[PDB]
DNA sequence: AAAAAAAAAAAAAAAAAAAAAAAAAAAAAAAAAAA
């Protein structure tokens, strides 16, 4: 079931990129319900969203792919457990944002 | 607080109009021959 998850990762990577918006909803849905979990290959998943950020639209209804995404990061990188102080939260939200640009490319 | 109804968008198939290309017919012009 773990190995046929992965080619799911796979395949979702490349329907990131397609033309339906509710596809790419429910696909970026996919990833950050895998990378809750610790699957490995879900941080490549996730990786592929951060180029998302492109792909812009002037239509005001339902949540586009770029809204989306903030609230994705938001979720993923951007919270810290709600036991936690105030000065904490900004040095595990720091902490992410870090490790966010260790191992990138120029990309 | 949840469900139902209405509106908008998406996908597939079909139809209409315009543009381009092809074919046919008619007319005009030129040259040659005969009385």
């Amino acid at each position: 079931f773990i190995k046929e998850i992965h080619k799911s990762i796979e395949l979702i990577s490349n329907l990131l990129f397609s033309k339906n918006r509710n596809e790419v909803l429910e696909s970026m849905d996919f990833l950050v319900l895998a990378d809750a979990f610790d699957i490995e290959l879900s941080e490549f998943g996730i990786k592929k969203m951060l180029h998302l950020v492109w792909m812009k639209g002037t239509n005001d209804e339902g949540t586009s792919i770029s809204v989306h995404l903030i609230e994705c990061y938001k979720q993923l990188f951007l919270t810290a457990p709600d036991s936690c102080n105030m000065q904490e939260k900004a040095a595990h939200i720091a902490k992410n944002l870090i490790n966010l640009s260790i191992g990138a490319s120029i990309a």
